[PDB]
């Protein structure tokens, strides 16, 4: 199947953030205090000297929760990659709004003056978003935003970045990435089941078959 | 037709080797006198910004007098929102080549909203065998050395990004990119006929049929 | 006296943005639609290809004004200054908050990956900021912001960044610099009398005795 | 005393030539057998970040291993909010040099807020004869040749950036700084002493008296 290393920050039937590399079964998960309509911010970073893969979550008057686990992305991971957004929600109303995402990508060699860098920022997402892959229910334009699931029942979506990413190469001294989005997680209901990731995954990586709910577009299954 | 507007140094003796600004013709609309140095690295820098509406580029070697050629345009009306940037190059029948060593581009949209900045941005300094984010056309390939090596080593190629660019959009105060690449021309020749260009055309842009020579790889005709 | 390169906003006894390189009668001027209480966000950038200095300013809903001109600052400014922003009110109960500012500079030289480089980003400015030198009625820390002119009749303020700025080189292909910060000023009054100011000086500018109103801090006299 | 914390690599035999981290203190926290290569350009890469805590050093040479060390530790608790980012060298009695090719320096502070990021960084490729945004201690210079000749040409010097640097804040989520440089270590002999360091100090650090060989200009005795 597809290769995910994924940051999920999940409800499902206990809020937490966490890291799943190839499985649902996160690696390991922290305590999320999930606000309903306020905008959150994740922020993701890895780098090959430490090979620890850190996230943060915070919403402003601020409940930060953030998880850490050590692990070479370089043994897990092909050498190029695609990374993206995803979301499921559960049978509730509710969205997953994306109001910005950014991403950095740095190689740097033995070779002096080494660097090899990728950068996006997305601020505001226009209807035709040509450097976008949209997948499932994912679609943008509304209000410059990004909406994951589908706005008005069990929906699922996902936006992944166009070019691939060159996340490690052999002859680097230090690969690093880091990742940050600002969310919008909006439901009527007291207690909604939903799930939002950013993960890396294989150039070709699709939503596979079954991939509702836990597990979030990104799994077909809990193994 | 392709819509392109490139920043290109030609030595084909139409008559000097020059500097010019083509702007979806091959008859350059402005071109600067170039002393097109054999087997020493150069270095082209092109930059454009909406407020001015001024496409400018400048190219220098080291212990150098630079060349210089701006040319006033709005390239909203020219190309198309969403683009693709590339190197070309074509070689007359001589033996020398037309390695790229390093290319770097950015990219800016800011709105007329606090906080509303849209970029991208990519540095290669070292081009790998498998450069999965590049798109080759013609006799363009990677690997050599960490080199691109746009021609043949009558020959003509080209490398666009991977991911389209949105050069442009109606609702930002200033859009604005700018663009660096070193080369390096060797000819055993004393007087070779060659050409490279930084181009910006719509996202599949193709070589035309016939497009060598003095074509650059990018118009069909000068006619 | 000082040297004096500035972009100005200023609604003195005709709201215009305008252009001033060494005397307050600014060189180009541009009508200007001054929105009472919104945030505004001033853009200025000038390269030494173009040699031309060009400001943009424009609020939400957008009434963008801008202006150019054409001027080598070689010739203006010594070669290592420092930069900052100034504000001076008239008899008005107002206020002129900045609530971010940002600012970045290049050096390319002749030689490959020739690059210097200085980039500050201030989105939340804390009582003591030490990287700040504040000038006048200039204070920090209230709500993160910075007051150029005290907050509640004749005020004016200035805040330069500590460190000086290589601003040209005469061994440079291509220098420089971009500057961004979004103002607030907000006045019980129907048409205030004010002025706001993005300044480049020699690196010991401080404000001259009689710089008030229309001298926005800058000039001690109307010549 | 001052409060140093750095990075650095020595090989004073006190007992192999090693990279370290000194947390105010010279006898290093944590140390990494170095290959120090006379006369070949190297490569020091410093990164922490405050929610790993981990401060983390790689030094390579070009076709080489690496050596690199990292070490737990909340800078909050060791460094003061304002510091001072600077290169250090002491030469034991050897005909040896201690240039720096190039410098870069990148500190970034997060907060709680949606879109609230505060950063400054410099790069230098090229030093110049009065580079004024440097604070030079000790036998340190510039001009040579574009480049930073921290010891004399039983030496000491230091240069250290003029701004202070906001290394931290209690608002933020995520503060982290990133350090870059390339020395060249030259020396006619063998098997010289010598020693360069990455540190960060209190804002008004000066060279301790009797700083120099196995202290490096950063501390005062070992004892
Ligand atoms: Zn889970
Ligand atoms: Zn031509
Ligand atoms: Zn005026
Ligand atoms: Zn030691």
């Amino acid at each position: 199947a597809d290769t995910i290393v994924a940051v999920e920050l999940d409800t499902y039937p206990y809020p937490h953030i966490g890291i799943d590399i190839k499985s649902v079964r996160s690696k390991k998960t922290a305590k999320w205090n999930m606000q309903n309509g306020k905008v959150g911010t994740a922020h993701i970073i890895y780098n090959s000297v430490d090979k620890r893969l850190s996230a943060v979550v915070s919403y402003p008057n601020a409940d930060s929760a953030t998880v850490s686990y050590d692990v070479d992305l370089d043994n897990v991971l092909p050498e190029w990659v695609r990374v993206g957004l995803s979301a499921s929600t559960g049978l509730y109303k509710e969205t997953n709004t994306i109001l910005s995402w950014s991403f950095t990508s740095k190689l740097k060699s033995n070779s002096t003056h080494e660097t090899n860098a990728l950068h996006f920022m997305f601020n505001q997402f226009s209807k035709d978003q040509k450097d976008l892959i949209l997948q499932g229910d994912a679609t943008t334009g509304t209000d410059g935003n990004l909406e994951l699931t589908r706005v008005s029942g069990s929906s699922v979506g996902r936006a992944l970045f166009y070019a691939p990413v060159h996340i490690w190469e052999s002859s680097a001294v230090v690969a690093s990435f880091e990742a940050t989005f600002t969310f919008l997680i909006k439901s009527p209901d007291s207690h909604p089941a939903d799930g939002i990731a950013f993960f890396i995954s294989n150039i070709d990586s699709s939503i596979p078959s079954g991939s509702t709910g836990r597990l979030l577009g990104l799994f077909p299954d809990a193994n």
